[PDB]
């Protein structure tokens, strides 16, 4: 019992035409999938052979994330026509962690350690690279005095070696990120360049497997509740995908390549399909698009990104204000029927609204947990606000993110400020559901919104006992 499907939707758009994005099939799925792989690997080659460092670790996931909040390209996953070229997200993420990324200590020598290696990479770092005069004095003297501290007879305590390692941080961190800063934006560059090509490959391959099918690829004042997003173009026959169970694990096979999900997500699966699929009514083309769900998530994960909400509280969300709707989910995690996902070519079949900033709902209850993207979570903030200000239905939205405060997100930092804000307060943080401070909770509702689903004592209570 995981999730309640059968909560109809409040949620109200104006009617929208047809989506053009080519249908999926597990062809094509396949390939970006290979591609995806080799473009995870230039990454780790270019952080390597550029900055003597792995990946950092979540950096390309969270990469994807930030660059769909600008991509204006052809493929639902990987970017391609994004300005900026650089990622303020890749950049930053990389930057922490030059010259060396800092690991979690448990012990005394791990300390001692972990911070020689800092001053050991910062000296090769100005040793061997352009570094102005200024720079590489600072650094020096820095290194050479943590080196002379380090020959001191008596040790110092495991707090010290650490203390001693945010300082020397501090003070080397400005001159070491000016040595590195070019070389790192010529990382986001390239992996943002190979992308596009990847894409190109990608979109030139699935139009030609629509053009062997026979294929072609050639109102906005009405009010409707909502509905899963629609392909204009129609989609192509059904593929071979293989079903069998293993342990209650559903098993798909395509061409020797096989995804596994669990039977009770295979079967919330089905009843989704049942709910929002519109094309195929005798489940012909069912596996072939399961396939293609499973791998694409797959993919977009690599095998810290995101926390999901316990069923009792999204059960007090809808008993107490009549939330319907989740404006970030997939259909393997959603708890309604009616969300809005990442990947409308494919989610839709499966209750997806499609992105959410995509997404224009005049009335609707609404719950938010997104992923931990700081560039996403501003643009929801914009749209938020956008949407509360544009109807004088009942909207509100309540919204789940972390109480990070050193230094708190643009985008927490708006929510609290907003005109809209009707109450706020902190849950428990996120931790990881079977199926570091603490969770911001924040309601923004328009005036109806707050007249229909006020926050009052009694309602808050009852959210709150959901954890308890
Ligand atoms: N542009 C976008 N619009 C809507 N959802 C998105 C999105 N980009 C990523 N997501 C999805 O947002 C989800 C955040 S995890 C949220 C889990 C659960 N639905 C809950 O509300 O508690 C992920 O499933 C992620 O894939």
């Amino acid at each position: 019992v995981y999730w309640d499907l059968d909560i109809q939707t409040n949620a109200v758009i104006r009617e929208r035409a047809p989506a053009d994005h080519l249908p999926p099939h597990p062809e094509i799925e396949l390939q970006r999938a290979q591609l995806t792989t080799k473009l995870r690997q230039h990454y780790h080659e270019l952080c390597s052979q550029r900055e003597g460092i792995e990946p950092p670790r979540e950096s390309f996931n969270r990469w994807l994330l930030e660059r769909k909040v600008v991509d204006k390209g052809l493929d639902p996953l990987l970017p391609s026509e994004c300005d900026p070229v650089i990622s303020p997200s890749m950049f930053r993420e990389i930057m922490n962690d030059i010259p060396i990324r800092l690991s979690r200590i448990k012990y005394k020598e791990e300390a001692r350690k972990l911070l020689f290696k800092y001053a050991e990479a910062a000296k090769k770092m100005i040793d061997s690279r352009n570094v102005t005069p200024e720079s590489r004095k600072v650094v020096k003297w820095n290194v050479e005095d943590t080196m002379n501290w380090l020959r001191r007879d008596h040790s110092a305590s495991k707090e010290d070696y650490m203390d001693r390692l945010e300082n020397l941080r501090k003070q080397c961190g400005p001159h070491v990120a000016s040595v590195a800063k070019d070389s790192v934006e010529g990382i986001c560059s390239k992996i943002y360049h190979i992308s596009a090509e990847y894409v190109r490959r990608i979109r030139q391959a699935h139009l030609t497997l629509l053009k062997e099918c026979n294929i072609s690829v050639d109102v906005q004042d009405r009010l409707v509740y909502c509905y899963p997003v629609r392909l204009s173009i129609p989609a192509p026959p059904q593929t071979r995908v293989e079903l069998h169970f293993e342990n209650d694990i559903a098993c798909l096979r395509f061409k020797g390549e096989m995804v596994k999900v669990s039977r009770g997500h295979f079967n919330k699966l089905e009843l989704l399909y049942r709910y929002s699929c519109i094309d195929d009514p005798r489940f012909e083309k069912f596996l072939s698009r399961v396939w293609c769900l499973i791998k694409r998530y797959q993919v977009m994960f690599g095998s810290g990104l995101q926390g999901s909400l316990p069923v009792p509280v999204f059960e007090a969300l809808n008993k107490q204000f009549g939330v319907t709707f989740e404006c970030f989910a997939s259909p393997l995690n959603c708890y309604f029927k009616q969300f809005c996902s990442a990947f409308p070519d494919i989610d839709g079949f499966f209750g997806s609204r499609g992105p959410f900033l995509s997404f224009s709902p005049a009335s609707g209850s609404f719950e938010a947990n997104p992923p931990f993207c700081e560039e996403l979570m501003d643009a929801m903030v914009t749209h938020f606000e956008d949407l509360l200000g544009r109807s004088s239905e009942p909207l509100s939205f309540i919204i789940f993110v972390p109480e990070w405060r050193d230094p708190p997100t643009p985008a927490l930092t708006r929510m609290e400020a907003s005109r809209f804000r009707r109450h706020q307060m902190t849950v428990p943080a996120f931790e990881h559901e079977y199926r570091i401070h603490g969770t911001a909770v924040i309601f923004l509702q328009n005036n109806a919104g707050f007249a229909k689903w006020e926050p009052t004592t009694e309602r808050i209570q009852e959210l709150l006992a959901a954890y308890k």
